[PDB]
Formats: C-alpha cells, sequence, structure tokens
C-alpha cells in the first residue's frame, strides 16, 4: 500500500545521505535488498548492481552471529526497531564490526512493507567510538524523519534515545576485549 | 546571497528536528532573521517576539564574557565554534545552551550569515555526551543540505563535530 512516490522519496533520501542506508522488501520471506546507498557500497566494497536482490546476510560467514541474528529475526517478525552489532566482511574478506540500526518502514504497525537498515562501522573512530556512533544515530534519525518513518515532532526524542542506545552498544562492544 | 539559496535555508529550517537560527551579518546589531520551531519551543518565545533582534537577549547582560569574546572572534573570523552559554527562557527559567556556530556561504572571512544551533544541556541524565553527539550528527546533516558542509566528507565532518560536542559536554560537567 505504498505510493510509487514515497518509494522514490526514500530512494532520493538514500542517494544524498551521509550515512550507509539500506532498504529490504518485507513482502517476501527471502527479504532481498531493494535499495543500497553509496556509503553502504563503499564500506562493503560492492557495486549497487551486484547487491540488489540479495539478502543482506551475504555480508556474513556461516554461523557466526547466532545471538545477534536470533534478535534480528524477532525484530523483523515483530516489526520493531533494533540495534545490534554484527561481525561482517567486505568484498575482500577483511572482517569488520557493523553496528546495525533496523527500522520498520511503511505498511501497517505490526506489518511493515519494508525495513530500513543503517550501518555504522566500528573501530574506525579511535578514542571516540561512542561519540561517532551517537553522531551517526543523529544523522540517521534525520533521514528517518525526512522519509516519515519517525514522526516530525518526535525527531528529537527519537534521536536522544537512538544516540543513547548506540553509545551503550559501543560500550558493550569495547567490553569484549 | 541569493533568492534560491535563502529559500532552501528557510525550507531546511522549517522541516528540521534540531534547534536552528540564522543571523544576518549585514546588519549593525546582527539580528535574528530565521528562528525555527524547535528553537522557539526550547526558549518559549514566538517568531514575532524575537525576529529582528540579536540573540543576546537569551542572556542576562554580563554572565558570558569569556564565551561572547570567543563568539565575537569566531564571527569576525567566519570560523565555526561550539560554546556553552547560560541562557533564559521566556518564562525566565535558566538553562545551559551548547551553541553550535557555522558560517553560511558567502565569503570565507566575511560570510552572508551565521547559522546557530542550540542544544539544551542538563536534560539528558547520564548520556549528555551521547545526546550532544547525536545533535551534532543531525546538525551536520542539515549543514550538508544547506550546502555549507560539502559533499560527503560530511561523515568525517560529522565525526569531528560529534567529538567536539562530547568534549565540551565533559568540560561542562567538570564545572559543577
Ligand atoms: C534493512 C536490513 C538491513 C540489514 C539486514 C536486515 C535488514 C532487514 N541484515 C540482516 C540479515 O538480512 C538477516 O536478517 C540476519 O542475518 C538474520 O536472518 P538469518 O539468521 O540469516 O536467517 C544485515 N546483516 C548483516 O550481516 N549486516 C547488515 O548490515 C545487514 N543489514
Ligand atoms: C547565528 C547566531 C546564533 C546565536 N545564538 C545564541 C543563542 O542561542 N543564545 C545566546 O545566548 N547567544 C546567541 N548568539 C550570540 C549573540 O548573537 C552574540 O553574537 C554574542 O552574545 C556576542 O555578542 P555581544 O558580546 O556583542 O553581546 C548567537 C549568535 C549568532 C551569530
Amino acid at each position: 500500500a505504498m505510493d510509487q512516490k514515497q518509494f522514490e522519496k526514500i530512494r532520493a533520501v538514500f542517494d544524498r545521505s551521509g550515512v550507509a542506508l539500506t532498504l529490504v522488501d518485507m513482502s517476501l520471506p527471502e527479504q532481498p535488498l531493494v535499495l543500497a546507498n553509496p556509503p553502504f557500497l563503499r564500506m562493503t566494497g560492492y557495486t549497487e548492481g551486484q547487491i540488489l536482490g540479495f539478502n543482506c546476510r551475504f555480508l556474513q560467514r556461516g554461523d557466526e552471529n547466532a545471538q545477534a541474528r536470533a534478535d534480528i529475526r524477532d525484530a523483523l517478525k515483530l516489526g520493531r526497531e533494533l540495534q545490534v552489532v554484527l561481525r561482517n566482511y567486505r568484498a575482500n574478506d577483511e572482517p569488520f564490526d557493523n553496528l546495525l540500526f533496523l527500522h520498520p518502514v511503511g505498511g501497517r504497525p505490526d506489518a511493515p512493507d519494508y525495513f530500513l537498515g543503517s550501518q555504522f562501522e566500528l573501530g574506525r573512530s579511535g578514542n571516540s567510538e561512542e561519540a561517532a556512533a551517537a553522531g551517526h544515530a543523529g544523522a540517521l534519525t534525520g533521514e528517518l524523519a525526512r522519509i516519515g518513518t519517525v514522526a516530525a515532532r518526535l525527531e528529537m526524542d527519537s534521536r536522544r534515545h537512538l544516540a543513547q542506545a548506540a553509545a551503550a552498544l559501543v560500550r558493550a562492544w569495547e567490553r569484549r576485549g
């Protein structure tokens, strides 16, 4: 029940964004990537053409994020937001930790038509991982509000909770050693 | 200046989820020319109640001498600055303002405008740093839209601003 016009608005927001953005079709269980912006493409080292149609787990290897994935599947089925860290791999197979922000888009409250994903690459920010992650959270919420997934009046409150959630996750991630 | 570019700034201002202000550098007293709804909501004034005036009404005379010195230098230089001001709402409630300053377009050392973005400190419990860094992240997005932050070196621009914001917060907490 989503206007071709909204889909295009989302595409335009992805294209101009300063954070990695992905969109996945929820109308089918294989859940293919349907949008993926330039910063996601550079972080991972793929091209847009080779990525679309695939499920985003192609960034993973085997059975590696068992906990994080079980959480992701629930969020998705329950149509809820989620932040989780994931062990991921670029096209060249180097490992990287991906702080993943998930957000339901469109559809109905417990049946979103799409899911948005935004990736924050950990370990690139040195002494200020919390701040960087939180900064990312802020730019994200701005994108969410422009699309309309976050209510405009609630953009601030959303940002504050998402930034906090990101800093916490970083802190637990640097508690892993 | 420009009619197309000023219209864009007005547009970005109206939609935004961050407190935004635009000051006209071409006027003797450097007055508010734009003031967006989350700014008005934070301070409790209306558009008409504050437009055309300089933002120094949020202060009570002499309380931010060092900071306003840093502000005047920045404005003269046309450089960015992040600074904490003691401020007062329309109902005279006091709050500390973490103020973000940015030069808008024009000339590198004499800009057409300054963009101010206010972040209220002390309403974020144990995660002031996170919330400030979040604010900086959102701001940078708006600056990238206006055109001030070029391209998508926005990311590194975001990371630094967020780093700076968090630092300023820590200092402000080392000052009980
Ligand atoms: C919008 C969006 C974006 C992403 C994902 C999901 C969605 C909906 N997923 C998760 C992946 O697609 C898959 O759901 C999880 O691996 C769990 O499902 P499985 O346990 O593999 O069946 C994901 N996976 C990953 O390893 N890195 C990521 O950044 C992406 N981003
Ligand atoms: C764009 C912009 C936004 C500003 N926002 C605030 C503000 O929110 N709160 C405040 O106390 N001062 C703010 N100021 C500062 C005053 O406008 C003024 O520049 C500063 O107080 C130093 O000037 P003065 O020493 O001549 O009073 C802002 C200035 C500019 C240029």
